């Protein structure tokens, strides 16, 4: 019904679609749904610059990204991907001290969702113990599998 409820709901509808929040405690996903900025980009806009010493992560709500990374400064930027709504991109930063490597270019005009590190590491903090050994599990097994498969 309210403007507020749909939003709320929505928001908690895309951090549940992330597949490491999606088991997270319903009071977490709220609680980080409450977190979550709007953000606009132009297109052709860096979202995101190779290399910066990053600290957020990215839902996209409107429009489409692409991520690209620089392989040497004589031939062409390496396209890896481009995303849509819905997809998610720098969730590394989440984790503790990243550097992104890989540039994400808005591709059209793009809504982000997002959440910085400090906001989300307060809220893991306070998991109980068994939700947080969960949480940290599930990241060290997607870890190993990402890095397994190659």
């Amino acid at each position: 019904g309210s403007t507020g409820l749909i939003k709320h709901t929505e928001y908690m509808e895309f951090l549940k679609s992330v597949p490491t929040f999606q088991s997270l405690p319903e009071e977490i996903l709220s609680k980080l749904a409450d977190v979550l900025e709007e953000t606009h980009y132009e297109n052709g806009e860096y979202i995101i610059r190779q290399g910066a010493r990053g600290d957020t992560f990215f839902i996209i709500s409107k429009g489409t990204v692409n991520v690209t990374r620089e392989d040497s400064p004589s031939e062409d930027p390496v396209f890896l991907r481009t995303l849509g709504k819905g997809d998610w991109f720098g969730e590394k930063a989440l984790q503790g001290e990243d550097v992104r490597t890989a540039n994400v270019i808005a591709a059209e005009a793009v809504t982000c969702l997002v959440i910085d590190r400090d906001s989300f590491k307060h809220l893991i903090g306070g998991l109980d113990d068994v939700s947080n050994k969960a949480y940290e599990d599930a990241e060290a097994k997607a870890k190993y599998e990402a890095e397994a498969a190659f």
